[PDB]
C-alpha cells in the first residue's frame, strides 16, 4: 500500500461533483469562507467553512470543533444529502461501515493556496477515518508518517478523488503544496477539499 490503512478511491465523487458544488455554495451562502488566523497570527491561504454539528475552528487562540459558527454566531449549515450519501458509500467502501461524521471541513484553493504539513490527532476518536473528497482544480498532497520527520510522499489529487484514511494513516503528518492555476469547468479557478470527521465524543 502507498499509505498504511488508506483507501484511495479515483474519480469516486466525479459524477457527485456538481450537486457537491452547488452544495457547497448553499452551506457558504450562510456560513461564507473566511481565511482563519493560526494560533502564530498569520492568516492561512486556504479558505474554510463547515457543514455538519460541529466545525473545525479557531476560538481563543486554539483549534477546536464547535456547534457554533464564530462569524455568524449560529450554527453551521446541516450536512447535505449529497455529502452524507457521497461519504457513507465510500467509507462504506473502504471497511469502514459505521463511519458517522458529525463536521465536514471544506477548503477552498485559489491559485498560490498552500496547506502546511501538520496532524490531525484533536478528535476524541482516532480510530474513525477522515474522508478526503477533491473537487476542481488538481493538487499535490503531500504525506508523511506519524512522526513530523518521516519521509514525505507526494499524490496529485485530482477532480472526483476519494481518499479514505484510516488505520495509521489516519494520522500522517499531511499538507496541500502551493496550487497551481488553471481552469475547471466546473469550479473555474479554485480546488475544493471535503474532510469527514467524527469529532464528536
Ligand atoms: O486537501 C485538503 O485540503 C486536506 C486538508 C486536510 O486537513 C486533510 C486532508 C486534505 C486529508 O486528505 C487528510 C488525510 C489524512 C488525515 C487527515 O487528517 C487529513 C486532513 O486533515
Ligand atoms: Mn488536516
Amino acid at each position: 500500500p502507498l499509505a498504511a490503512g488508506a483507501v484511495i478511491l479515483r474519480r469516486f465523487a466525479f459524477n457527485a461533483a456538481e450537486q457537491l458544488i452547488r452544495d457547497i455554495n448553499d452551506v457558504a451562502s450562510q456560513s461564507p469562507f473566511r481565511q482563519m488566523v493560526t494560533p502564530g497570527g498569520y492568516t492561512m491561504s486556504v479558505a474554510m467553512t463547515n457543514c455538519g454539528h460541529l466545525g473545525w475552528t479557531t476560538h481563543r487562540q486554539g483549534y477546536l470543533y464547535s456547534p457554533i459558527d464564530p462569524q455568524t454566531n449560529k450554527p453551521w449549515p446541516a450536512m447535505p444529502q449529497s455529502f452524507h450519501n457521497l461519504c457513507q458509500r465510500a467509507a462504506t467502501a473502504a471497511g469502514y461501515p459505521d463511519f458517522q461524521p458529525d463536521a465536514c471541513l471544506i477548503n477552498r484553493y485559489a491559485p498560490g493556496a498552500k496547506l502546511s504539513l501538520h496532524q490531525d490527532k484533536d478528535e476524541p476518536d482516532l480510530r474513525a477515518p477522515i474522508v478526503s473528497v477533491s473537487l476542481g482544480l488538481p493538487a499535490i498532497f503531500q504525506f508523511g508518517g506519524l512522526k513530523r520527520n518521516d519521509p514525505l510522499k507526494r499524490l496529485l489529487l485530482e477532480h472526483g478523488d476519494v481518499v479514505v484514511w484510516g488505520g495509521e494513516s489516519r494520522l500522517f503528518y499531511h499538507g496541500i503544496q502551493p496550487l497551481k492555476a488553471g481552469f475547471h469547468p466546473l469550479t473555474i479557478d479554485c480546488r475544493y477539499n471535503l474532510t469527514f470527521r467524527q469529532a464528536g465524543k
